């Protein structure tokens, strides 16, 4: 154990030690790997937009798409050196990346203002941050003779099995990993560098359960975890559940979303959502889990004619943002997931994807695992619950742009 937790500010040290780890590490590459490796340094931009991206088209698409090789290779490659005690990295980020949408401070400036400090750290404060795709980090804190390509520098500490990827390009090491986590700021400061402040955003991991484009191993951990969950509902339950799914959905849901319970209180509906509910909190989610869900417009204000609703244009994706980034959006229906990020048919069309980080112990049940109801890959949560929306990303699908809602169950 001939390195420390935390190289600080020894760039020497730092440099020396990496040197070494990478030569070791690159003898243990298959030529493969060493490709990608070397497109990568080549062509970081695009290999890492779409390592960002890529889990959300058809299956089909992801198969063909030549960028996927690529990705799979350098993937393994990574994976492949994981770190025998944690390490703390660093790099600089764009404040967009955490839904400020404005400057810190300009280049020329020194100083960091009250104002903008508080307005930050109120932005960035309770919330997690969902992270993906390939990133370039630094294992010493950046100094004299460094590039700040911003005024925002994160320090963040991986765990113990971490995969990480030190590797010479021309003359100076770099160190690459893959975000497949949230992130947590638990606490900024500022700090001086040559003169200029820069803000130290301390950083933590949060790990979850994100199966992303790969549906049978997600089918296979909710049929491993509900496997016998109708086994235990009681023979009320067990219907209502079954009434639920054979088509009594609409009517549950349409009495929830118009408030029927308190506008028009319908005795036989209440016993119902009181079943279903209590179904949903027996075999709580095991885990923290990441579902996804493709959005009609009808739940965000819009209509498919509304002029709004062209995200191809990007007034419309900042008019977006301004209402619901940082915004929390109530679902007074029961509301169904995926377990996986592909596309399929039937929500081809639509165009905002809600990506919900669900904290361990949230009522929920994967209803796919109910006998008769086969490759469907459904979540069910429960009515009335509260998603925090944390940013706002946008991609392109096609000739339709898209947009993917990084948000929290808070309920
Ligand atoms: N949308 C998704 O990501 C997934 C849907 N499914 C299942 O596929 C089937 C059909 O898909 P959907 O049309 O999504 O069915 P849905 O049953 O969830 O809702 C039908 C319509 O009501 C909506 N709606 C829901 N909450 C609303 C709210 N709070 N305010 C205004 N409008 C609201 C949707 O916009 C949708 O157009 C469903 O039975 C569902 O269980 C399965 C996995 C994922």
């Amino acid at each position: 154990i001939e390195r420390p937790e935390d190289f600080l500010k020894d760039k020497e040290n730092a440099i020396q030690w990496e040197k070494k780890e990478a030569e070791r590490v690159e003898k243990n590459l298959d030529t493969l790997e060493k490709e990608a490796l070397e497109l990568y340094k080549k062509d970081s931009e695009q290999i890492s937009n779409y390592s960002q991206t890529r889990q959300y088209f058809y299956d089909y698409q992801i198969e063909s798409n030549p960028r996927e090789k690529e990705y799979k290779n350098l993937r393994n490659a990574i994976s492949k050196n994981k770190i025998d005690k944690p390490i703390n990295v660093y790099y600089f980020e764009s404040p967009e990346k955490f839904a400020f949408n404005k400057e810190i401070r300009t280049e020329n400036q020194n100083e960091i203002s009250l104002e903008k400090f508080n307005e930050l750290k109120e932005t960035i404060q309770d919330k997690l941050f969902k992270q993906d795709g390939f990133k370039d980090v630094s294992l010493y804190e950046p100094g004299n003779g460094d590039e700040k390509p911003t005024p925002l520098l994160i320090h963040l500490k991986l765990p113990k099995n971490t995969g990480m990827l030190p590797y010479i390009n021309s003359n100076d090491v770099k160190t690459l990993i893959e975000q497949d986590y949230s992130i947590k700021i638990d606490k900024i400061v500022r700090i001086v560098i040559e003169g200029k402040q820069y803000i130290k955003a301390e950083a933590s991991i949060v790990n979850s359960l994100d199966f992303k484009d790969d549906v049978s191993k997600g089918d296979l951990w909710g049929k491993e975890n509900y496997s016998d969950w109708s086994n235990k509902l009681t023979p009320n339950e067990l219907a209502d559940v079954n009434d639920y799914m054979r088509g009594g959905y609409t009517a549950i849901n349409n009495y929830l979303i118009s408030n029927g319970p308190l506008n028009n209180p319908n005795p036989e509906l209440d016993s119902k959502v009181n079943n279903i509910e209590n179904a949903l909190k027996l075999t709580p989610i095991p885990s923290n889990l990441i579902v996804y869900r493709r959005s009609g417009p009808q739940e965000f204000g819009l209509t498919l004619t509304s002029p709004e609703y062209d995200f191809n244009k990007i007034e419309n994706i900042d008019a977006f943002k301004e209402k619901w980034e940082g915004k929390v959006i109530t679902y007074p229906n029961f509301i169904s997931t995926s377990i996986g990020s592909v596309n399929m048919s039937a929500f081809a069309k639509r165009k905002i994807i809600l990506r919900i980080n669900i904290p361990k112990d949230s009522p929920g049940a994967y209803l796919s695992a109910i006998p008769g109801y086969a490759g469907e890959y459904e979540v069910l949560l429960n009515h009335g619950s509260k998603f925090k929306i944390n940013k706002v990303d946008s991609y392109k699908d096609g000739t339709v742009t898209k947009l993917i809602l990084d948000a929290t169950l808070i309920n």
